[PDB]
């Protein structure tokens, strides 16, 4: 059954916990991976825990850097780990009947992404400006049987190429350029939101994309002072209700300690910097890092919306926390 | 297919032996997790272990206790177990179409039980009194596509609040305050019988609580000699027949040493300390621990009625020695 | 789809190798079982090699010992072996819906056998003699649904109590004692036959017995010179064609060394000491050990026949080979 | 479904990584087979690696050689891997409903390939010279329900006999001798193309054969310069395009180093040593080895022909890389 992703995002009113996978302590003496830049995607049936290893076990870009798998809350051990594809940088979703998987490998002057499909190949984008061809890190969007993400080649300190595509059944068959001077988009997060792509990616505040299925976009910076225009980084997300926004961020403005959600009702639009709810994910005294979102669909949930779910990594990587948003009562997480 | 209950409990004769893990052989050289609070649940296709861990190897409340589950008899291993939920206290049951788990997680003094069904986050509780939301450590008790479940909140040496739950795929629809005053519930071990909850608690003799549909409830203390009223301690359970009760115990009234199973047949209601049948479960000369009951009902066996079966805690956690009733010749056991 | 069993057994020509665990070098560094008394016995679906073990694993009766088992030819290890039974002594069979299993349990002098199917306990026999309540260590058979065993209490250097066995569903419905002076019937290897059961046992040249699905019953031994009554001993088995036969023994008469496969068309009947082929399994410079007989139903095989198969284990236990009949060309093993 | 194979061979522009499995990094620590001569074959539902081990395990023709597999990409370890036949010599494929195995076991003057379908052993073939009978070590091609193969017997530095078979559902239905007089044959890669079957093979330039489903033949070697009569050796394919090939090769001439593709337009019938495109699969500066082909058949794959791919094994045997065509844009691979 083809996922739809008609159904608007739900509401919430806080994040309750959903999985934490304890490896660091478990690998100190069994066969545990040293994982990168993990991620989640959520299928109809399951959840699923994607990354990047270098092949190495604990305790113990490349052409030996590969993308595997393994449920979300078990231990990446090579005797669990399913594999997927060979990358230095890569993203997954999946469209309601099998998984979707993009996968760069290659020169750094010369990267192509290879677009897999239930395992077999069945196409590939070549690098365009031929500099560091790279992809979101993240769950890819699909919406009616068709997946979306944003691919970027050039400077991550400068102007660099932007494409946005359509994918279906593992074949591209829509593309465009972004005409997006000034702006800076790498390492989207993307979901779906009644039939349409919200992206919110960083800047090297948040910039945003968003698009229709025919590939019609439009842009602009989070507006909240949690300008409208722009004020190195760090991936994170965002999630859009009407004028209203929830930002996920570190709780230090010198680094990547500590992690809190701040409910901002007029943020999307408005520049003030007053917010109503802020929630505590990660204490000021834990090391936090790289965060985004990712969801549950309708025909995974039960639900009539999709509910809006995300992780952070925890600093290679050592561990991986996540949370979905609840409508009941919730309280602040050290 | 959704489980019924109305089926009374199965008649028993005596106790014979159905799973002993050995994982501290197993995990002298190998790698196992070090468990504890293990209970055993089962849905109509098979039954599992479920335990609490720390996310520690043998030789090798906290924000890092999870919640995992093996197939019964299995060894708790990283590389078998099934990741369930995050919490330092934790139930399970199944309804007959999915798992239900509850998990509380959080502060001391604002703990939530997070509800989740088939792996999803449907609902949340949040503390009450403020003081350790605690539930069952046990299966909790299905009957018509709706689960039971006993949660208490305040101190363990005195009065605390007990509220009676009903949960409908993953929601709470139903619940109550219990007016049970000098009445001390922790720890409830609960069976479906006749389409009636009956639960027998530790009250730190035995406490009992038994409810409908309509968390309509009436309870006492089992007044067997082995008072109807209350005459520290450790979680246990008994079955109730009519006026019959088997009560399961320790042989030592000093220490957690030894097990046996004795049949009063007027124990229930009766004050004498007269009895039948006594059946040994584990040696004196060995320790035991805690102990708890659970159910495979017809759905599962393909009987006429709901079989009653139980386990105890060889004591961290060592082993988990499980029992089922049976109406033909069985031996005592060292 | 219960299994018929009504279709003779399968004419061979020679033996052919099946399958080879490999344990022992893969367990020197990896995570191995110690096994003992390994059987093998196959479902409509797959083969599978059940082993009881102490708990313990490779480079590290008793109420510690308990029936486990993996798919033919894979290593029995801690991290794939399934859970079946508690017992110092064992047998399984699969009737074509689920697996029975027999498992006996406690004291020398009390011992009783739980009969589980499908998991489930479903019935259990106490000892009649009180002495070392013992079964098979093979598959059982099973004819239309229905599936049979051969059960002893007494003593191995004297006369003992025999009983055969008639289960369905995991419910013993008909049993009867032998009349069998003199006879002695120990660890029988059975195989069904044109809707009859045959068995040969060892006495402690090789009795046998066979009968029908009312437990009528007829006996002798296996006259062939490789006397029709009697003249220590090893587990071992033997295949009827008519008036041949195909014994199975080792090569040396005063140890447990090689194995050979011996075709005497006049053997279960005459006394003579011709035989016609010998075909070589295990080298005379190697150790064998305990053998042991299984099938593969039509339902399993696609054939119009009953294709025998057989294992030898090779001395705890180390190895455990095994292999099937076949009517086309095949060579002597070393 | 049984696989149809009247498709011809998808055209290609290059080739795409697909798989990469890092075993000896995760084996320094874990617990990973020494693999040797490791192949690819796919299913209708998924594509695994078959390789041949010793039983031993890393930082530590025989009876103990066994035939075991896991999923493509997966470390073969242990705890994954799935047995398969008894074998110093092997091939593997399926027929759309099922796995058909051949492995060759035994004396060197008396070898048995014993022919196994879904586990069963179902016929078997006697050495015809009894010199080292072995097979393609290799991907067996399925056309129409039925598989081929090619087996040889004799001297590897002389003229031996060679055998096509026709095997069905694990029968040999149909086998012919050839002549083929001062040929050599061996170590055959094999792919069906529009209902034919087309073979490469070891000369100890590359010979070929080809032949249809009643065992047709005709023969003779691929003309390019990259004679078309004949000019030790290693393992090797080539894709045939009308009178176009895409030879695969090593760039060192005197060492198993590097690995290239080119196609070469009219190379199959020209003798000129003329090509369009190299593309390169490993540095010339890195170990190569062995090579071979495989294909993934429109029930797998979706599409209307059938997919090319190709294995090279990294040198015992330490990785194993494969690839596979795209008619997309695809860069070299260093
Ligand atoms: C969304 O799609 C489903 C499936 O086609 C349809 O039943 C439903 O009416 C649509 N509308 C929404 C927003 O629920
Ligand atoms: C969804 O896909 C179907 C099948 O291609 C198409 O007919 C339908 O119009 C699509 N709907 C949208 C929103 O594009
Ligand atoms: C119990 O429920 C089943 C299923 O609805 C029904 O067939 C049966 O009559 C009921 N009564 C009992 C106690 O068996
Ligand atoms: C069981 O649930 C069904 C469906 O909600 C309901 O109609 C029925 O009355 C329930 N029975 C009981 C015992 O509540
Ligand atoms: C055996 O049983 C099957 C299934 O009932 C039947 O079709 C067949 O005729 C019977 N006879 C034999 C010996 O094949
Ligand atoms: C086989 O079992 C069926 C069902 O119980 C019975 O009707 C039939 O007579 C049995 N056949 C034999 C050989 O007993
Ligand atoms: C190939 O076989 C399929 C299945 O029988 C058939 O539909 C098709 O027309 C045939 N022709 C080709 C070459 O596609
Ligand atoms: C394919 O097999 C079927 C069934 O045996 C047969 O009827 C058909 O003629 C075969 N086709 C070819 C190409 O041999």
């Amino acid at each position: 059954v083809k996922l739809a992703g008609n159904s608007s995002l739900c509401p919430v009113s806080g994040w309750a916990p959903l999985s934490k996978d304890n490896s660091v302590r478990i690998g100190s003496k069994g066969d545990v991976f040293v994982i990168r830049e993990p991620f989640i995607s959520c299928s109809p049936l399951e959840c699923r825990q994607f990354f990047l290893t270098q092949g190495a076990l604990l305790n113990d870009r490349s052409p030996y850097r590969t993308l595997m798998s393994v449920p979300i809350g078990s231990v990446p051990s090579p005797y669990n780990a399913r594999f997927e594809s060979i990358a230095w940088s890569a993203s997954a979703c999946h469209d309601g009947i099998n998984w979707l998987t993009i996968g760069i490998t290659g020169p750094d002057s010369g990267a192509v992404a290879i677009l897999k499909y239930n395992g077999i190949i069945t196409d590939t984008i070549k690098s365009w400006r031929n500099n560091i061809l790279r992809t979101q890190e993240s769950e890819c969007a699909c919406v009616n049987g068709s997946c979306f993400t944003i691919m970027t080649d050039g400077p991550s300190d400068g102007q660099a190429s932007y494409k946005i595509f359509r994918i279906e059944k593992g074949k591209i068959i829509k593309s465009v350029e972004m005409k997006a001077p000034n702006y800076h988009y790498e390492e989207c997060s993307c979901y779906p939101d009644s039939s349409e792509i919200t992206c919110v990616c960083r800047d090297n505040n948040r910039p945003w994309v968003s698009f229709n299925q025919n590939l019609e976009y439009q842009m602009g910076y989070i507006c909240s002072g949690v300008s409208c225009g722009p004020v190195n980084g760090v991936k994170g997300f965002s999630f859009k209700y009407g004028n209203g926004v929830w930002i996920g961020r570190t709780k230090s403005i010198s680094s990547r300690k500590g992690f809190e959600m701040i409910w901002d009702p007029n943020g999307w639009t408005g520049t003030d910097n007053k917010f109503s709810i802020k929630q505590d994910i990660v204490g000021i005294n834990e090391w936090s890092g790289y965060s985004g979102s990712f969801v549950m669909h309708p025909e995974l949930t039960g639900l009539d919306c999709i509910v809006p779910c995300f992780w952070v990594e925890l600093i290679t990587s050592g561990s991986s926390i996540s949370f979905c948003g609840v409508n009941s009562d919730t309280v602040g997480w050290s």
